[PDB]
């Protein structure tokens, strides 16, 4: 068993899982007659077959009892996942690297400011979302479509991870 | 001119138009052991060909005069496009049924509560995001593809419309 570091969410030390949904040192483009700046594509949504649908959700959840057991993770094979925060407020997030099972030695906690989404990419092993706050509101853009979508995978009593926040 | 009638957004009324995005009214299963309300499927994202990609982008648009003088709408002809808030802001919308050309005597106007997001249906005549604030953030996902997906169309003087909030 070990305890997670909580490092702040940044494009960079989280590429290995996915892309940081942010405007914070973002490209972007004028649109619009210059009335707007278009942050374009920070995030790709990837589905399994062109017939896939990608659809658009809002989940709203309750925070989790701390400190949180990490007990498993859960990946979709078949497409990618996107959470966004809607209420400005920060999250956490609890992830590990592609694979046929998630590595604890691997698994990482990352904590996003409030005005950071993220979207995880295919295969990506990751903890149902984490709140901050009591109850949070999250925009979702996942695939829609025929297979299996959702693996699950749990540790073994020293495998498991601790996620500690203050 | 016409002065077009700022009508609240709902979903009967705005159905003609592409959909809302909002937890209020809308159906929802729970998940994560019941921690998570998963209001599904508010939106699904539309493209024209199968290479096709739904893409995530982030839009921070800078406030229009008021009144405004709706001179023009776009369309996406290949893909549905989203506008989610993400600051809580309530906003403009401008809108047409779908047709060769948005028909001046059809526009509507619709105002979100700041925690609504709304789904241009592919084809649906839109104007450009109308902000109250004098700045806005909005995450928007649409289609990311080859050909043509951007028609505007401009009124002439005397099927132009005014936009008066105050
Ligand atoms: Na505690
Ligand atoms: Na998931
Ligand atoms: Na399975």
């Amino acid at each position: 068993m070990r305890t997670l570091m909580i490092e702040p969410l940044t494009k960079e030390a989280f590429a290995q899982f996915g892309d940081v949904i942010e405007t914070d040192g973002s490209d972007h483009f004028m649109i619009n007659n210059g009335s707007t700046m278009r942050f374009h594509k920070l995030a790709t949504v990837e589905t399994a077959e062109p017939e896939d649908k990608a659809i658009i959700s809002i989940f709203r959840a309750d925070a989790q009892d701390m400190p949180l057991t990490v007990r498993m993770l859960e990946r979709h094979p078949l497409g990618s996942q996107a959470f966004i925060p809607l209420l400005g407020n920060p999250f956490l997030i609890v992830v590990a690297p592609v694979g046929d099972a998630p590595v604890s030695g691997l698994v990482r906690a990352f904590r996003s400011n409030g005005r950071q989404g993220v979207n995880y990419h295919r295969g990506v092993w990751h903890h149902p979302v984490l709140t901050i706050e009591k109850r949070d509101d999250f925009l979702v853009v996942d695939r829609s479509g025929s297979g299996n979508n959702c693996d699950e995978h749990y540790f073994t009593e020293e495998q498991m991870l601790i996620l500690n926040p203050h």
